[PDB]
């Protein structure tokens, strides 16, 4: 089912980082660096476990979780948050709760490429990424 999410993925396209950044409340230093960060994502999956990693110059991250199943997890910009990934619609899923606030991060794939929206508040940032061979 989530296989053809599967693999190492490059940011190639960027829109609306910032406001989402500073709809959580990240401050402008740290905006500022990440808008010019190109992360590497590697998805991948041993039996039900996923493993995705995002690799930068700036932070890294690594989360494993069962689709379905809560985990907690600690987040690029310092956010303990309760989290819960699943397959939608062939979407990714992945909702973050804490504090009463939610996220959305959602990854879908349109022509081999990975489109990532991100949704907090208002703000609606589309990343794209490519497939490494
Ligand atoms: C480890 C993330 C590396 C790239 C971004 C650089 C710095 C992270 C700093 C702040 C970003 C704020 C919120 C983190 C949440 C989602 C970022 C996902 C970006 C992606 O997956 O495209």
């Amino acid at each position: 089912m989530v296989d053809a999410f599967l693999g190492t993925w490059k940011l190639v396209d960027s829109k609306n980082f910032d406001d989402y950044m500073k709809s959580l409340g990240v401050g402008f230093a740290t905006r500022q660096v990440a808008s010019m960060t190109k992360p590497t994502t590697i998805i991948e999956k041993n039996g039900d476990i996923l493993t995705l990693k995002t690799h930068s110059t700036f932070k890294n991250t690594e989360i494993s979780f069962k689709l379905g199943v809560e985990f907690d997890e600690t987040t690029a910009d310092d956010r303990k948050v309760k989290s819960i990934v699943t397959l939608d619609g062939g979407k990714l899923v992945h909702l973050q709760k804490w504090d009463g606030q939610e996220t959305t991060l959602v990854r879908e794939l349109i022509d081999g490429k990975l489109i990532l929206t991100l949704t907090h508040g208002t703000a609606v940032c589309t990343r794209t990424y490519e497939k490494e061979a």
